[PDB]
């Protein structure tokens, strides 16, 4: 098991635009294209992204690529954040896995306004730091894949996705 496996579960593949558990529109492994509510914003915004003129389709290789450029985006993210850098260097591997996985779902300036629980990873305190994360509207949200991914932070190991 690895990050890109681990997401993979987690969002889904998905060849036509699309919209999002909040509304929006997305495209291949949770591409988020805009928060914008015309399908011809999405459509532009698609075209733009991936280069041809695509009408909301992408093939398996388009999503891959998107995909391959998104974790990317979401790790030198993580490395050049002054509140999100210390947490990540100061976990385990898997764990690790875990802030890559919080990151490419809802941002860098998303997690790291979850101060608290940040603050508890850090310590190592982890059954703590996982009740602290699930009070938050993401769990609310999106409770399942939400739950995989804070009990990756409470145990350290891919159980959660063993299953799946």
């Amino acid at each position: 098991m690895n990050i890109f496996e681990m997401l993979r579960i987690d969002e889904g593949l998905r060849l036509k635009i699309y919209k999002d558990t909040e509304g929006y529109y997305t495209i291949g492994i949770g591409h988020l294209l805009t928060k914008s509510p015309s399908l011809n914003a999405a459509k532009s915004e698609l075209d733009k992204a991936i280069g041809r003129n695509c009408n909301g389709v992408i093939t398996k290789d388009e999503a891959e690529k998107l995909f391959n450029q998104d974790v990317d985006a979401a790790v030198r993210g993580i490395l050049r954040n002054a509140k999100l850098k210390p947490v990540y260097d100061s976990l385990d591997a898997v764990r690790r896995c875990a802030l890559i996985n919080m990151v490419f779902q809802m941002g860098e300036t998303g997690v790291a306004g979850f101060t608290n629980s940040l603050r508890m990873l850090q310590q190592k305190r982890w059954d703590e730091a996982a009740v602290n994360l699930a009070k938050s509207r993401w769990y609310n949200q999106t409770p399942n894949r939400a739950k995989r991914c804070i009990t990756t932070f409470r145990t350290g190991t891919w159980d959660a996705y063993k299953n799946l």
